[PDB]
This record gives C-alpha cells, sequence and structure tokens, in this order.
C-alpha cells in the first residue's frame, strides 16, 4: 500500500474495504501473511507493505441501482457474491452523496474498476469502486445506536439464560487457559447469530499461529456445510511483530466489522491475544481500551432504506501464569457489561462449559427479556430468575454444610439440593462434542427449564404432603430429564411435564393426598 506523507496525526492509517476479505489472514495493518510491520506514535506511523485485496480478481457485479436514483452514503449499489456464504454488499462510501450519473452493468470486474459515478449536489462528480477506504481510528459512521434489546443468540443454556449478550454488547471471558476457553470461543464462533466473525487471533501459544494455519481451513460453518473461513477474517497478532502494529490491530478489525455492519451483518467480534497486546515508552492510555469497546453497537446505519446491523464485541482476558490483577483487568471488566468466568474448579470437576455461575454476570438481562417473552415464551425471566434463586440457596447451603454436615438437613432442604443439582448437570452442563447438544435453540432452552422447574414445583408439593424425598429422588422421570439435553425433538422434551404430573400422582396415591 503506498500511501502519502501527510501532517496531521499520521500517514492516515486506514484499511481497504471490499470484496475478498472474507477468508483472509491480516496483520495488525492490513497486509497478507508473514509481512513487515511498521511503527507507531502519537504523531506518525511507517508503512512497507504488500497490497490487502487483490486487484487481479474477478469479481460478479450486480448492479441494484440505477442512472437517475438519488444515493447517500451507505446506499446500496449493488452485490458481489464473495463466498458461497455472504454476499458482498457494494455501498456509497460515507459523505458521499448524490445522483447516479453512470453505473457499471452485470459482469465481471476487479476492484479498481469504476463501477458507478456520483454527482454530488455541487455538480462534482465522484468514481465509486467496489471497495474504499477508512481510518481505522475513526469509528464509521451511523444513523443511531440503538439500545440494546435483543440477544447475541449463543445456543449455550448458561449463556444465554443466565448471562445474556446482546447484540452490539460487550463480553469478556477470563479464567486459566486450561479446560474449555478454546472449545467455548469456538462454540460462539460458529454458533452465535452473527454472519460474519471476525477473529483478532493472535499467537498467545507459539504453536497457535501452526494451528490457525493448518486446521482453521477445514472447519465448517455448521449452519451450511462450508467452511467457517469463509464468512471470517482473521488478524494475527504474534511475538514477532512489531508492538506497533499489535497495537493497532483492534482498530482494524473493529473497523472491519463496522464495514460489515453497515450492510446490515450483524458481526462479532473476537479478541483472544490478551498478551502480545502490551507496550512500552496508565490511565491516559486506558480511555484507549473504553473507546474501542464503546464501538460496539447495534446501529440504524447509514443509506437511504432503513438498516440495522450490529458489532457484538467478545474480549478474552486470558493472562499467562497469573497477570489477572492489575494490567487490563481493572479498566476492562469494568468497561464490559457481560463477563463469563471459566473457572478451573469447575473445569477440574468436568463441569462444562466450565462458567462459574456465582461470579459470571450480565447487564443484558432486563434488556433482553422482552424479546424472549414475546417469542420464546413470556415466563422466561421469571424461570431464569427462580433459577439463579435455588442455586444461590444451594451454594449457601452447601457453605453451611461444609462447617456442620449434611446429617441434620431437613427434607425441604435436601430437595432444594437434588433439584439444584438437577439445573447443574441438565442445564448448566452442555456438552460441546455431542451431535444434538452442541446448540441448544431458544425453543428448546425454555422447555427444558419448564421441566426442570416443573419437577422443582412437584418436588416442594410433594413434600409438604409427607412424600419422602427418597422417593422422588428415584422417580423414573428424573433420569429422562438428565438426558433430555440430548433429545432433538422438542415436543418430546415437552411431554415429560405431563409424565412429571402423572408420577407424582401416583406417589400423592401411594400415601396420603
Amino acid at each position: 500500500r503506498p500511501g502519502e506523507p501527510v501532517v496531521g496525526t499520521g500517514a492516515s492509517l486506514s484499511v481497504e474495504l471490499g470484496p475478498r476479505l472474507l477468508t483472509s489472514i491480516y496483520d495488525g495493518i492490513q497486509r497478507p501473511l508473514e509481512v513487515i510491520r511498521e511503527k507507531t506514535g502519537d504523531f506518525i506511523a511507517r508503512g512497507v507493505t504488500a497490497p490487502a485485496l487483490p486487484r487481479d480478481k474477478k469479481w460478479h457485479f450486480i448492479p441494484k441501482a440505477k442512472v437517475g436514483d438519488k444515493v447517500v452514503g451507505g446506499d446500496i449499489i449493488g452485490e458481489v457474491p464473495e463466498t458461497s456464504i455472504i454476499v458482498h454488499k457494494i455501498m456509497v462510501p460515507p459523505g458521499i452523496e448524490g445522483e447516479i450519473v453512470e453505473i457499471a452493468e452485470e459482469g465481471d470486474y476487479t476492484i479498481e474498476e469504476v463501477i458507478a459515478k456520483v454527482k454530488t449536489p455541487s455538480g462534482e462528480i465522484k468514481e465509486l469502486k467496489m471497495y474504499q477506504r477508512w481510518p481505522v481510528r475513526v469509528k464509521r459512521p451511523y444513523k443511531e445506536k440503538l439500545p440494546p434489546e435483543v440477544p447475541l443468540i449463543t445456543g449455550q443454556r448458561v449463556i444465554d439464560t443466565f448471562f445474556p449478550q446482546a447484540k452490539g454488547g460487550t463480553a469478556a471471558i477470563p479464567g486459566p487457559f486450561g479446560a474449555g476457553k478454546t472449545v467455548t470461543q469456538h462454540q460462539l464462533a460458529k454458533w452465535s447469530d452473527a454472519q460474519v466473525v471476525i477473529y483478532i487471533g493472535c499467537g498467545e501459544r507459539g504453536n497457535e499461529m501452526t494451528d490457525v494455519l493448518e486446521e482453521f481451513p477445514k472447519l465448517k460453518d455448521p449452519k451450511t456445510g462450508k467452511p467457517l473461513m469463509e464468512r471470517t477474517v482473521l488478524i494475527a497478532n504474534t511475538s514477532n511483530m512489531p508492538v506497533a502494529a499489535r497495537e493497532a490491530s483492534i482498530y482494524t478489525g473493529i473497523t472491519i466489522a463496522e464495514y460489515f455492519r453497515d450492510m446490515g451483518y450483524d458481526v462479532a467480534l473476537m479478541a483472544d491475544s490478551t498478551s502480545r497486546w502490551a507496550e512500552a515508552l496508565p490511565a491516559y492510555l486506558a480511555s484507549k481500551l473504553a473507546e474501542f469497546y464503546e464501538r460496539a453497537g447495534r446501529v440504524v446505519t447509514l443509506g437511504s432504506d432503513y438498516r440495522v446491523g450490529s458489532v457484538s464485541v467478545i474480549g478474552a482476558v486470558s493472562p499467562p501464569g497469573g497477570d489477572f490483577s492489575e494490567p487490563v483487568v481493572q479498566n476492562t471488566l469494568r468497561v464490559v457489561k457481560v463477563f463469563w468466568a471459566l473457572d478451573a474448579d469447575l473445569a477440574r470437576r468436568r463441569h462444562f462449559p466450565a462458567i462459574n455461575w456465582l461470579t459470571s454476570y450480565s447487564l443484558y438481562v432486563d434488556a433482553v427479556k422482552d424479546w424472549w417473552h414475546k417469542n420464546i415464551d413470556p415466563e422466561w425471566k421469571a424461570m431464569r430468575d427462580k433459577a439463579m434463586a435455588l442455586l444461590q440457596k444451594e451454594s449457601e447451603l452447601q457453605e453451611i454444610v461444609r462447617i456442620v454436615g449434611p446429617d441434620a438437613l431437613p427434607e425441604r432442604e435436601r430437595a432444594i439440593l437434588l433439584v439444584a443439582r438437577m439445573l447443574r448437570e441438565d442445564y448448566l452442563q452442555q456438552d460441546a462434542f455431542d451431535e444434538v447438544d452442541t446448540y441448544c435453540p431458544p425453543e428448546k432452552q425454555v422447555t427444558m427449564m419448564r421441566v426442570l422447574l416443573n419437577f422443582y414445583d412437584k418436588t416442594m408439593e410433594a413434600i409438604n404432603r409427607g412424600v419422602p424425598l427418597e422417593e422422588i429422588a428415584k422417580l423414573p422421570v428424573r433420569e429422562e430429564i438428565g438426558r433430555m439435553k440430548f433429545e432433538r425433538d422438542v415436543s418430546k422434551i415437552r411431554s415429560l411435564i405431563d409424565k412429571t404430573n402423572e408420577q407424582f400422582e401416583e406417589l400423592f396415591k401411594k400415601y396420603g393426598a
């Protein structure tokens, strides 16, 4: 990328945006694999480079606008089928508006070709290609940042239910590298309802780059059968790369996320490069994490059609050995709205995903409940809250029992522990390796939860009738409850409610009431 030595604020550090970015692997900056990296500074940056998009590749343009049409920035003037998954939407660059005096015909083109001309109100004729440039450090503009509402549906029960992410929200995952972060990040990347993923996947393990070039091209997008790379764009930070570029990769990544957002996609920006992101010569250097995160959001995009896209941020905080106290841990956890706390004791106990349901939190619960209530069910919030109360109850009881023992525990309390344990095992625990349980649709989540909480209501009902707890604990329907996560037919899961009720009736019959 040649550029120019301009005054102001650096060279004018930017990125190219157009067809073929997808399936591609880039560096703090935007050059293909194993390419030298430029220095930084508050004042300026110097870069010796290669090309970011092939000028030599031929793309099938489908125009969507005509000679005579009025346009504004964000308006979509045609389409380019880019991968087998993603249509690339060709948009007037921000700040350009006017009349389309000239537009290409449906045909094949390389990116330097001019596919349209726009006459601005001044009369100035602006020439538009299939790509555009943007300064990575300026947030691409939009009409309006919408308040957090709809959830980013992850298909993971513990997250979607107890610690929800909003489309356009900010989330962090910290804890040990040990058990499960990788598989959990991988589950999020492939299952979350974001059409496009930008992964800043950046050498935290010496063989990570090897795994990236060797494995990533084989991964399938479970929604289509096709490769996950065909909706992904990677941004590597490594130990050989300049402190400079490593710094700037988040911007390059978020800029590219905003660009797919602007077309109306939901996009997930995933950062898993904690350590490589380090600097030498702090408050002065922390509002630089703040504003990066401020760039997350669901927005009504620029353009003449009403159009919504989003960028959801999920940041890894994996500090090596135990850098968990001071850097990226004071400023970052108080800026993110959601935190999924991976916990090595849970992992050792083989509870997966190993997410600690007492130290994680989401501040999007009330923001997303209405979306759940309107479509998934009307009792979604009441039910999570009830299931959490019972988990909080369990945790208190277990502390108490650690001190004084279990033998003087009353039936009611034993019942609470039995049901909480069913919550942990049936719902909290989810099998990423199983062909059904690797994804749990919204409808299935609420039904499994109703089955569980109905069993709780009947348990507490039975006990307050003199049915003993040992009899409840061996209801056959219990063990079907432990398997419901493996059932793909949601209506079979649902039938467990009536089945539970009936077995209880016939425990009421044995005994009294």
